[PDB]
């Protein structure tokens, strides 16, 4: 592991009296973290990002020997209500800590989302322990929410939080504005290219010679075996993917997640290089104007503009009210420009046109300096202001104990007309999608939705849709447990697509182990073969008596897999229902009923 040495006396050598911490798994809480701690500075103040990972919160007791010093958090929620995978040791020590935090200063920014069982558990927690142990707040606890507009709820909260630093504080609104640079470019004129980054992750060429072990910093790069289309009809593409990760010791169970490192479409690349009136293949850096930072570029350098647009940067998410701004200072038409920097607005009909003529237009930004013809912003600086390509997470649709040596995906590629005018491409899938069997850097990241121990208990398997992908390993497994001579219990799924004809994933095979009794009942809910829609929930309903058989008297575990907007959410409501029926009981206890099943590892999410 290898901690830094004490973030605050690096705080006291730098002069930052406010240090803001992230607890990122997408790069969200790290962007918010990294917006924070540049604001710090046009309010006479000078903050600094950091990956509580990479330090020693206890030190936390030591902020107080700085003048005017204060902490911020920026978590994020995940897993059953469990912190982000960088925030784990912090979490972890919140608890055993005795620690006195006396004189310590402190604010809250949680990100979670309202759809989830633990809404915001970390960052209502972190607010909440860090008073316990003695620290102060000086500003009520963040709660945004992705399910609405996480971005949107982030602004409110920091146009809140600053004046109350500035009245705690005896500082204020130092001067107009900034446009301060994180970085300088430095044009390599001239550089050898064995010294050159081409879309490595970690260490140069590190892609190009592999070397165990991998991962999110070390990915391997995996030949694509096979790349199966799914589905029946041509609505949508649904596709099967197998990674070849044969000599390079992965481990992975059932039930565990794969990452894979994508690569932006070029014509989008070149286009954005084209627009902007730039030479893409332009090999260069962006040195951090910091020299005291460890965050010496904002990405792999030196490497090419090109690059960094096709391997390290983001083009196709909306862009940032912050970046936005920024961008402004390049509108040589005054109303553009005008548009531009009135969308990071405190609120108003700039908080309107950000909402729909960016986000919901989904407006990428190649979109922008389209209908912006007036912003050309200089490509050194937009690079600096892009949010990086974060990798993409499936559920490894194939079980060790058959498949140890690949990693199955099973996944339906985005594509869509946007509202913008243009038509949308999913990084991730469409990438996917291309190779033609072809290496796809990947990593496996351990998870909690696991099969149960003993070979015995009853499954109940509920996965509409892609949410399938885990449940392929399951039964495969299961499958292998018999044909292995142990012994099996039951064996359920409740499975759910549009129509037989269609995009009934893995239908040969689901019926093979039907006919092999490796899956006892194979309840499938084709949602548009009928005028009315077919859910997995009416199957459930439709069994309820069999169901509170092997989840009351069967001790059966229950998994859940798929879309947690409505599903999920629906498909529990109907496991209230059954259980406030059979062994009645009002529906308020079926539900702890229910959240108790949860908690004793039989009710298990994965959404
Ligand atoms: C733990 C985990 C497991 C997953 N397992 C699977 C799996 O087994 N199978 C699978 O297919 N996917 C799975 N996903 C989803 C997967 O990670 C990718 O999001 C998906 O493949 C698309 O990625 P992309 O990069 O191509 O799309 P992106 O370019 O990243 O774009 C996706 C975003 O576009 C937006 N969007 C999508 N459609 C529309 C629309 N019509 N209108 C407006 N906005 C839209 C949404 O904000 C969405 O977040 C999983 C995600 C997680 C976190
Ligand atoms: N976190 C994870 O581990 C994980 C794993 C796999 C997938 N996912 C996510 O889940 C989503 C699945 O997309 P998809 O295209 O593959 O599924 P889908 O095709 O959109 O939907 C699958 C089936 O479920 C039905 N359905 C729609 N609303 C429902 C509800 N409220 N209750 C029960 N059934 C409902 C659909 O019917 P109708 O279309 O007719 O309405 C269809 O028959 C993706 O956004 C993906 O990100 C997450
Ligand atoms: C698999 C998954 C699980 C999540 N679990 C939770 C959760 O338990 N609670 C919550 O409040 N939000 C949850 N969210 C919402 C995210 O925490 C929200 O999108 C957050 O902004 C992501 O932050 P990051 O980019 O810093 O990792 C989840 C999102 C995903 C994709």
């Amino acid at each position: 592991p290898v901690k830094e040495s004490s973030f605050v006396e690096k705080m006291k050598k730098t002069g930052r009296n406010i240090i803001v911490f992230y607890g990122s798994q997408t790069g969200t809480a790290e962007e918010f973290a990294n917006r924070l701690s540049k604001d710090a500075h046009r309010y006479g103040m000078r903050g600094m990002s950091a990956d509580p990972e990479e330090y020693d919160l206890a030190d936390l007791s030591s902020l107080p020997e700085i003048d005017k010093s204060l902490v911020v958090f920026c978590m994020a929620t995940y897993g059953e209500g469990d912190p982000t995978d960088n925030a784990q040791d912090f979490y972890d020590w919140l608890q055993e800590t005795d620690v006195d935090l006396t004189g310590v200063k402190f604010a809250v920014f949680g990100l979670g989302n309202k759809t989830y069982e633990h809404f915001n558990a970390m960052g209502k927690y972190v607010d909440q322990r860090l008073e316990q142990l003695g620290a102060q707040r000086i500003f009520e606890l963040g709660l945004g929410d992705d399910d609405g507009n996480l971005e949107e709820d982030f602004i409110t909260w920091r146009e809140q939080f600053w004046p109350a630093v500035c009245e705690f504080f005896g500082v204020e609104a130092t001067g107009e504005e900034s446009s301060i640079r994180q970085y300088e470019l430095v044009v390599h004129e001239d550089m050898d290219v064995a010294k050159v980054y081409t879309g490595e992750m970690g260490r140069l060429k590190s892609y190009e010679n592999q070397k165990p072990p991998f991962d999110a910093k070390n990915p391997f790069l995996a030949a694509v075996t096979a790349n199966r289309k799914l589905n029946q009809g041509t609505e949508r593409h649904l596709m099967h993917l197998e990674l070849d990760i044969s000599d390079s010791k992965i481990r992975y169970e059932s039930g565990d997640h794969v990452a894979v490192y994508p690569a932006n479409d070029s014509a989008l690349v070149n286009q954005i290089g084209e627009i902007l009136g730039a030479d893409l293949d332009v090999i260069m850096s962006l040195n951090n104007l910091d020299e005291e930072s460890n965050k010496k570029h904002p990405f792999p350098c030196p490497t090419t503009y090109r690059t960094a647009l096709t391997y390290y940067l983001d083009i196709t998410n909306p862009p940032r009210t912050n970046v936005l701004y920024e961008l402004a200072q390049y509108a040589s038409e005054p109303s553009e420009q005008e548009h531009l920097h009135k969308m990071a607005s405190s609120s108003g009909e700039g908080k309107e046109l950000y909402l729909s003529w960016v986000v919901e237009a989904r407006r990428h930004i190649l979109a922008i300096l389209q209908d912006y013809p007036s912003l050309r912003p200089p490509i050194d600086h937009l690079c600096e202001l892009l949010p990086r390509l974060q990798a993409r997470y499936y559920s490894i649709a194939s079980s060790s104990k058959v498949h140890p040596n690949s990693v199955h995906i099973c996944a339906v590629a985005v594509e869509y007309e946007a509202k913008s005018g243009r038509v949308n491409k999913g990084v991730a899938t469409s990438w996917l999608r291309a190779k033609e069997p072809a290496l796809v850097p990947m990593f496996v990241r351990k998870s909690q939705f696991r099969l149960p121990f003993k070979s015995t208990t009853p499954v109940i398997m509920v996965g509409p849709g892609t949410g399938i992908a885990p449940f392929m390993g399951f039964i495969q497994e299961r499958a292998w447990l018999r044909e292995q001579g142990k012994e099996v219990g039951e064996t359920l799924l409740y499975y759910g697509c549009r129509r037989s004809d269609e995009d009934y994933l893995y239908r040969e095979e689901l019926a093979r182990f039907h006919k092999d009794g490796a899956l006892t009942q194979l309840n499938v809910a084709f949602s548009r073969e009928q005028a009315h829609k077919v859910y997995v929930q009416h199957l459930l309903k439709r069994d309820r008596e069999h169901l509170w058989k092997l989840i009351h008297e069967g001790g059966a575990h229950i998994y859940v897999c798929g879309d947690a907007r409505n599903m999920a959410k629906d498909v529990q409501n109907t496991f209230y229902d059954i259980v406030a029926e059979f062994g009645p009981m009002e529906h308020t206890q079926a539900v702890d009923y229910v959240k108790k099943l949860m908690t004793k590892g039989r009710y298990s999410l994965d959404v």
